[PDB]
């Protein structure tokens, strides 16, 4: 009752996103499967009873953590949800091990500011609570759905498995809501637990938005209307900037751009193009401390580690100033509430130095086994690893970043990557792993018409399912290099 007074204020502070909030925040586009954000909870005009399982699916640097967090924070300030729920919960997935046995009270306890909560006074309303996940695909680790037994009380202690199994499939709880926001990969996995579940979908930034990020991120509008200008230009940036954490690559890099003599230009065609232009910005160590950020980075999606101790850095090599200036760069960010861990600025940021230590100028470095872990939910899908081995492959593509990478094994590299994509084309049997859409990203990535002709023919019809304007163009791509050898 007065407790939520002083947890409403709690949480109006913790989520000001000071890495302000309202500040840069630009409206993202949801479409359920337009929604205004306070009816999301409400049945439909066929239905009477509320909805408690709402999905939020989005794609990697879509938002949604800046969603989640500008949930908790509107809601903190009596603006959403002021009058259904009491007590909005935040479950931070990456923090959260599922295998150290703790009970819902222990969970919903830690959310809490002070160290003695009055939990049976919280739990007496279940109805009242919204637990909210933010990052269902980021649970590091392997998520059984054969797992039990499912557990019905909120003070047992359970393996962190069973008890988010349980929070989920609505036995822990049963009448309080729930907003799992995850990546379309997790779907599979997350479908099977949901109970008569909303699903609703993250599509990101309009091209009206995207304006509005640009003249929100530059406070000079001379800049930021070279900057929009600029991305206007390129069919590839202008495409790509839906997602808001390319808007934010891209401004980053630019503002950099603007700091010296050079007239704004990026000549970015991939993903990876957008990558090594922005960590090439911060090329002013991180040319020194390559081998061991490369290393950390694949010591942490191969072992499942997204937050990092300053004695796991250590261990690969970055000393103090090492990770003092990689956090200056925006590189690294300090995470896990006030507890000293860090991590990279994006799980894509992670993946992209998973995929460089592949490919280093001398964890295992087999790319036979990284292939075989491909698509499973206990090695985190390996999707950017896999599209950024694609990009980084090329040859005739190189950086001072990329002469740092040995060509010798790039060409190896290359050629298990063509075997694979014709294994993946040939036998369509397979439930999912990579889809026929998504070798596309992976041959966009790779950009060589060598490869990519040769690679196209394995597929024998095509049979995609487009949805936006990014799969339009990278599907366009990879269907004009395929020309049949009798062909006209
Ligand atoms: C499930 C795997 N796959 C199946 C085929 C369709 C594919 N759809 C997308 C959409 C956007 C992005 C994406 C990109 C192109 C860049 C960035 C980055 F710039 F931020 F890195 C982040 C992204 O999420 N990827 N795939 C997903
Ligand atoms: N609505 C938004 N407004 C402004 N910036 C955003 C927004 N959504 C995402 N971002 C940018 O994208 C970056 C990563 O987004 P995040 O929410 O972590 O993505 P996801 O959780 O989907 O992987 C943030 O650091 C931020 O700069």
């Amino acid at each position: 009752k007065d407790y939520r007074k002083k947890y409403r204020k709690y949480v109006r502070s913790r989520f000001q996103c000071i890495e302000s909030l309202n500040k840069r925040y630009t409206r993202l586009r949801l479409i359920k499967e337009p929604i205004k954000m306070e009816l999301l909870f409400d049945p439909d005009d066929e239905h009477s009873e509320p909805v408690h399982t709402v999905v939020f699916q989005g794609a990697a640097g879509i938002g949604k953590t800046i969603l989640a967090r500008k949930m908790m924070l509107d809601w903190a300030s009596g603006t959403l949800y002021q009058d259904r729920f009491d007590y909005l919960f935040y479950i931070h997935c990456r923090e959260v091990s599922l295998v150290t046995q703790r009970s819902l009270g222990d969970l919903i306890m830690s959310c809490c500011p002070d160290p003695n909560p009055p939990i049976h006074k919280i739990v007496r309303k279940p109805s009242r609570i919204l637990f909210l996940m933010d990052g269902f695909d980021e649970l590091q680790g392997a998520f059984d759905e054969h797992i039990g037994p499912l557990c019905t009380d909120w003070q047992k202690a359970e393996r962190g498995d069973i008890l988010l199994s349980s929070l989920i499939r609505k036995k822990l709880l049963p009448e309080a809501s729930l907003l799992i926001t995850t990546r379309p990969v997790a779907l599979e996995k997350l479908q099977h637990l949901l109970d008569h579940p909303r699903h609703v979908e993250i599509l990101g930034f309009s091209e009206a938005k995207r304006k509005e990020y640009f003249f929100k991120y530059f406070s000079d509008e001379a800049q930021a209307r070279a900057a929009f200008s600029l991305i206007q230009e390129n069919e590839v940036l202008f495409t790509m900037c839906f997602i808001p954490l390319v808007c934010w690559i891209v401004c980053t890099g630019l503002k950099q751009q603007m700091e010296s003599g050079k007239s704004l230009a990026q000549t970015s065609k991939t993903t990876t193009a957008v990558y090594v232009f922005f960590l090439s910005s911060l090329l002013q160590g991180l040319c020194a401390h390559l081998w061991g950020l490369c290393s950390l980075a694949a010591d942490g999606i191969w072992n499942q580690k997204i937050l990092f101790e300053e004695s796991d850095l250590r261990n690969h090599g970055l000393q103090k100033a090492d990770v003092s200036a990689f956090l200056r760069m925006n590189l690294f960010q300090k995470e896990v509430d006030c507890e000293k861990f860090y991590s990279f600025i994006h799980m894509t940021f992670q993946e992209f130095f998973a995929a460089m230590y592949y490919l280093l100028e001398e964890p295992s470095r087999d790319v036979t086994v990284l292939l075989e872990n491909y698509g499973k939910f206990e090695k985190g899908y390996l999707i950017f690893v896999v599209r950024f081995l694609f990009g980084l492959v090329n040859q005739e593509r190189t950086s001072y970043l990329e002469k740092k990478l040995s060509c010798k094994i790039s060409q190896q590299i290359r050629l298990e990557l063509l075997k694979w994509i014709e294994v993946k084309a040939k036998a369509k049997k397979l439930q999912i792993q990579p889809s026929q859409l998504e070798l596309f990203y992976c041959l966009y990535e790779m950009q060589e018409e060598d490869f990519v002709q040769r690679a196209m023919d394995y597929f024998p019809k095509i049979e995609i399912n487009l949805s936006t304007r990014m799969d339009h163009m990278v599907s366009s791509f990879c269907i004009e290099n395929c020309h049949r050898v009798e062909s006209l």
